[PDB]
């Protein structure tokens, strides 16, 4: 906390003036960049959908399985680590 609405100048939070300065240095990137952009959105397209049509469609479907990969992955390391916590899994006489 400060004894300022947000800014001041002494008084300052590490956002304030920095925001604009993190504001003004992607501005100093994008428009250097600016005569360049091409893999920045090349790399992305071909990534999310190249194709588009059975082709970039199932790019976008990796992404999904990609994802759905992790977890599965994660519900697995939950489940393995107690099988017979009162018997977790293996759900036949469920009891304990």
């Amino acid at each position: 906390m400060e004894q300022a609405p947000e800014d001041q100048g002494p008084q300052r939070e590490p956002y304030n003036d920095w925001t604009l300065e993190l504001l003004e240095e992607l501005k100093n990137e994008a428009v250097r960049h600016f005569p360049r952009i091409w893999l920045h959105s090349l790399g992305q397209h071909i990534y999310e959908t190249y194709g588009d049509t059975w082709t970039g469609v199932e790019a976008l479907i990796r992404i999904l399985q990609q994802l759905l990969f992790i977890h599965f992955r994660i519900g697995c390391r939950h489940s393995r680590i107690g099988i017979i916590q009162q018997r977790r899994t293996r759900n036949g006489a469920s009891k304990s």
